[PDB]
């Protein structure tokens, strides 16, 4: 999906982007999305791929409400870090 | 792009799904991956995020001469496991 994909790439967050962004998604799911943020904010370390997807639409969220109560600004927006590893594949 | 977006999923190589991935890829492309295999089998540690794209790459180009070779009989590809140590913004 767009926003997903989105949150699994480094772009500004602007007016035609941010709005572009809440069209892609539920507020629900939204909403949902920006509380897990809590969930990892402070983490460090491995996790299964699946949960970092899962986790950069988090940031993606809490990258968002921020540029929206900051009145228009532009946020710069870039995927949570990741390391990864794996062995002969 | 199809041949990349694909290397990051879990599927049944048909002779649908070889031949789709086929025409997308020029021979170079398709090769060079093929080739890159013989980098990433022995890799065993941290690569970023594009690294670890490529190396998913190699592993299907590989995964699709498995198929070729062995008369078409289905072989799954999965991506490389993969572990992601994160931080976020």
């Amino acid at each position: 999906s767009t926003f997903e994909e989105m949150a699994l790439t480094t772009f500004m967050i602007t007016k035609e982007s941010y709005s572009k962004l809440k069209n892609s998604v539920s507020d629900v799911a939204f909403n949902r999305y920006l509380s897990l943020y809590n969930k990892y904010r402070y983490f460090s370390g491995k996790m299964d791929t699946a949960a970092y997807r899962e986790a950069a639409c988090s940031q993606l969220a809490k990258a968002m409400e921020t540029f929206n109560h900051n009145n228009g600004n532009d946020v710069l927006y870039q995927p949570p870090t990741a390391s990864v590893t794996t062995s002969f594949l």
